[PDB]
């Protein structure tokens, strides 16, 4: 359904993937991708594969939603490898059309949005690529306090795994994958810790809510998106330019958005070579 | 050192020779001396930490290549054991060992398992397939494998920057808490996702520290002295070699040489490494 256009060089700081549409129109991941692929199957912006460091995310506050990887004190960043595991441990990403309004507050958390996309955590085998865009069947949700911020967790599946007729709920997650949801949890807890950042929190003493709670917290989502490219709602700092929003101020012509992306160094097929230190272990005393 | 690779990555007709500073083509079973320097063993890497691929030394075939297992008829990867991925360490082998079937060990009462010593080495570089290093050995776990004796030697890599922190089994424990569970964990449990158990262990799964492991390793070393002075029967183990004056089985550097150039040539392109391999079992 979509593709990806790369510029410059992966992993230095002028990487930037946008997206296109079947008919090569560029579009922005964030408010051009239907929230659905299908009756019951949410579309997931992939940002981070299985097993890889690159912390990628869609950008928010540039034109065009472009991916692009995080940055603190000058650095490119990538996440530690918490021993024992291999950095990213599911697919990561975003469901599109989905926005963390900071102006509501959450009845459960009481906290307030983080101005993101809603996160997902795709669970199946395949690994994905940065910029792939799946459906995937929502099975639950957890909710973390990032820095006194609700920042939802999506459990998830990809529609097209092979096993995927067989996770219809959370519990299904616990009965066929063990110690995986466990997993998470210990991730989302420590993954700032060799940062000199202490451990993170959670709503709900760190359990999962399952599938209909999950759905109703993405549709909460999606409606304060709504309000956000139709101008009823101040954007915060966010980029509305969306090429396909016929119901948005925000809408552009196709060939202005050519302009952005152009305006941009060409595609570089070659990467460059990941920091050695990224391959380090961090333990702990457990 | 270096290396020649013949064919494509993940095939079965692929296979990587060793060759020393000169360019002459050398058996890393036998013409990798024991020895980088005083207490410090060469560790020829089979499999990089992370990886799959089941690439091991093969005993059988002339110059001893690294080559990709085969069960079945299908290349064997090892398998995803949740939470891990892949080999958790870096893996190899000591050179200049054999452990000798027909030698029973007095601690473990079974015999060897016909290959040479098996290194876990832990520091934090991903060392690449046919890379030479030299690490210090820490301590040694003894698995039980099917009638036979498989020791797991764990060292560090000497180049590490933390090298000098690591003199002993016990500054593992202290400086990487939790390896050495997941190091039996993983052994224990790997191979369990295809066929069934696997997974016993001499001493109750403890580790013995560096001088026991430093004892098992010179006792393999003479006995791979006999197999190269043919002093013992190999029984199948090619001995053939370039470096070894004592060896009945030395042969000229044309002679290796031409034994690599029969191989399929050098292919850029990997083959596809399968989808299923990317699996978790848990």
């Amino acid at each position: 359904g979509f593709s990806t256009e790369e510029r410059a060089a992966p992993f230095s700081l002028e990487y930037r993937v946008f997206l296109k549409n079947e008919k090569g129109q560029y579009i922005s991941p964030f408010h051009d991708i239907p929230i659905y692929a299908d009756k019951d199957v949410f579309h997931m912006v992939v940002e981070v594969p299985r097993w890889s460091n690159a912390k990628m995310e869609i950008a928010t506050k540039d034109p065009l939603n472009p991916i692009k990887q995080d940055v603190k004190k000058g650095k490119l960043r990538y996440v530690a490898n918490l021993f024992p595991y291999k950095g990213y441990i599911w697919n990561y990403g975003a469901i599109p059309q989905t926005w963390e309004d900071p102006g509501h507050n959450d009845k459960h958390t009481g906290c307030c949005g983080d101005n993101d996309p809603i996160d997902v955590c795709e669970i199946g085998s395949k690994v994905c690529a940065r910029g792939e865009i799946i459906g995937v069947k929502v099975l639950g949700i957890l909710a973390m306090i990032d820095e006194g911020e609700t920042d939802w967790k999506v459990i998830a599946i990809n529609v097209d795994d092979p096993d995927a007729a067989n996770y219809n709920d959370i519990n299904d997650v616990k009965r066929l994958k063990p110690g995986y949801l466990e997993a998470t949890v210990d991730w989302f807890r420590r993954y700032k810790v060799p940062d000199g950042k202490p451990e993170n929190e959670f709503a709900f003493n760190a359990e999962f809510k399952d599938k209909d709670f999950a759905i109703d917290i993405i549709k909460s989502t999606h409606d304060h998106w709504k309000a956000l490219v139709t101008k009823k709602t101040n954007g915060k700092g966010i980029s509305c330019m969306n090429t396909t929003l016929s119901e948005s101020p925000f809408k552009c012509d196709p060939d202005a958005a050519r302009a952005i992306v152009d305006a941009l160094p060409p595609p570089c097929e070659s990467a460059c070579t990941v920091p050695t230190d990224v391959d380090k272990w961090f333990h702990h005393q457990k």
